[PDB]
């Protein structure tokens, strides 16, 4: 129902250091009377906008800053506001990780990058490059060793060789460009063909996870593993004799991790947003708050500047640092959640011979463009159909797609809109569309509506071809300002329900072949 006030709740993934974050939290406690309850939910990545939605959930949030956008973009975050005092203890770079439309959605916390994790004892020194692992296995094989485990159920853990020959996932220049996709490129295909090889030829498992490289690196069956500061206390208990490097090199170029900054949103739905602030900001945000938390679980390079200090000397964090700077600071875009879904299928195919890596990848790069291209389309069709007067724009990338869908969408929805009229014009006047508000008010029942019942193209060129009715509607009574905001939520309904089923089309291309006369 309704978030408890007078307490505070924190989700945090269960592979951080929850039990440290619970001690600060008694410390909190002893200090106010404030009960704080930390819990690691499974999925809680997925969880937390679905409760949050309904003004339910954790009044903390902890994840690395790449999920904040989607969240912040859809309500769910309260906006941070510290004074400059607080603002200057913390790494400027940490605080742009959380900035969303120029706005703070989350206190920073620490720089997480992934290392080449490996034990002394069975490789003294580590490869400096990806292709002398097979050797290296062979070697290790003789002794009843392998060269290498890690998770393969993550795209995490394995983009950093993706994106090593030129995989990316949003292109970066000066600015991202939304609309540039790198998921499907000949650099991207040539790092999971190498991940796909290392499979084929016995070097690795594609049933290998989170815990079973866990396990084989921390009893010393395993020669190497990749992870992230996290990990570091179980191995120090495992009393293996380890060391964290820099990545091994792909066709000469480094491995380029996704860098994450772990940060605490707090729910735009909180009783409990001052207690948040005050704990957040004044015990955890301190040397001793961290260090409880560090001592559990490592953070990596923390956020706050006199702490670092103090952990910069360790070796591990150097490492991580190096490989940091080699990788690139993860968008917060809301585009990120698609990005992820689609590169983690990708490649949980690619590695079990469901897909090829060709196919995989294609099928993730049109995942990936879903919802801009789809945006591109319904934006173009209804402001076009509210106005008279086509976009002159570019359509950019995939642009003969675009252009195409727009044309048959031209013909299609507005034999909807004519054969439909009745309808149409019945439902415009019960719905009262009359400002933004009842623009935002559409979403919940766009989603029941449409969500029941059979999936194909027509059902999606009714959606769309209402949605320029009301486009036309909203023009002619000086709410043309309303149009996008319509765009963007008919865009959000489409890829939300049909994501699968839309790749499963090869997307709009799909859409251009349904309806070619
Ligand atoms: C006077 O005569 C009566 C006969 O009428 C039967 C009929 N025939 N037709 C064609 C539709 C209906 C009503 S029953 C479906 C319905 C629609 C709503 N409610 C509450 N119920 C309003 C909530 C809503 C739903 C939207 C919206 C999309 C863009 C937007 F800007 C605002 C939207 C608001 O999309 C749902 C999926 C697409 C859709 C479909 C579909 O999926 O097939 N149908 C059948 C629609 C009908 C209408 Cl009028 C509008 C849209 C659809
Ligand atoms: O695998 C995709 C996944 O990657 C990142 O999640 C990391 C997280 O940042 C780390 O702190 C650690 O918990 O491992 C996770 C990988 O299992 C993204 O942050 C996440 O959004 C994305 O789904």
């Amino acid at each position: 129902g309704k978030i408890e006030e007078g307490k505070l709740v924190i989700w945090i993934n269960g592979d951080k250091g929850y039990n440290g974050l619970a001690e600060v939290g008694k410390k909190f406690e002893k200090d106010t009377g404030i009960k704080v309850t930390v819990e690691h939910p499974d999925k809680l990545e997925e969880k937390f906008p679905q409760v949050a939605a309904t003004g339910d959930g954790p009044d903390i949030i902890f994840w690395a800053h790449d999920r904040f956008g989607g969240y912040a973009q859809s309500g769910l975050l309260a906006e941070i506001t510290p004074d400059k005092a607080f603002q200057d203890k913390l790494y400027p770079f940490t605080w742009d990780a959380v900035r969303y439309n120029g706005k703070l959605i989350a206190y920073p916390i620490a720089v997480e990058a992934l290392s080449l994790i490996y034990n002394k004892d069975l490789l003294p020194n580590p490869p400096k490059t990806w292709e002398e692992i097979p050797a290296l296995d062979k070697e290790l094989k003789a002794k009843g060793k392998s060269a290498l485990m890690f998770n393969l159920q993550e795209p995490y853990f394995t983009w950093p060789l993706i994106a090593a020959d030129g995989g990316y996932a949003f292109k970066y220049e000066n600015k991202y460009d939304i609309k540039d996709v790198g998921v499907d490129n000949a650099g991207a295909k040539a790092g999971l063909t190498f991940l796909v090889d290392l499979i084929k030829n016995k070097h690795m498992n594609a049933d290998t996870d989170y815990s079973i490289a866990e396990a084989a690196f921390n009893k010393g069956e395993t020669a190497m593993t990749i992870n992230g500061p996290w990990a570091w206390s179980n191995i120090d208990t495992s009393k293996v004799n380890y060391g964290v490097t820099v990545l091994p090199t792909f066709k000469g170029q480094p491995s380029k991790p996704f860098v994450g900054v772990l940060s605490a949103g707090i729910n735009a739905a909180s009783p409990n947003k001052e207690l948040a602030k005050e704990f957040l900001e004044n015990y955890l945000l301190t040397d001793e708050g961290l260090e409880a938390v560090n001592k559990d679980k490592p953070l990596g390079a923390v956020a706050l500047k006199s702490y670092e200090e103090e952990l910069a000397k360790d070796p591990r964090i150097a490492a991580t640092m190096e490989n940091a700077q080699k990788g690139e600071i993860m968008p917060n875009i809301p585009q990120m959640s698609a990005f992820w879904y689609a590169v983690r299928t990708a490649v949980i195919n690619a590695a079990s011979g469901r897909q090829t890596v060709d196919e995989a990848l294609k099928d993730a790069q049109t995942g990936s463009e879903l919802y801009r291209q789809s945006l591109e389309i319904i934006s173009r069709y209804l402001r076009e159909q509210a106005t008279g007067a086509a976009d002159t724009a570019p359509m950019g990338a995939s642009g003969a797609t675009s252009r195409k869908a727009l044309e048959t969408l031209r013909r299609v929805g507005d034999g909807v809109q004519r054969n439909h009229e009745t309808a149409f014009q019945g439902m415009l006047r019960k719905l009262d569309i009359k400002n933004e508000d009842d623009v935002k008010s559409l979403s919940r029942v766009m989603i029941h509506v449409f969500s029941d019942g059979v999936t194909n193209w027509g059902r999606i060129v009714t959606l769309i071809s209402f949605g320029a009715f009301v486009a036309k509607h909203l023009k002619t009574i000086n709410q043309e300002s309303c149009i996008e905001p319509l765009a963007e939520s008919i865009t959000d309904v489409l890829v939300r329900t049909k994501r699968d089923w839309l790749v499963k089309q090869r997307g709009w291309d799909g859409f251009v072949e349904f309806f070619h006369v």
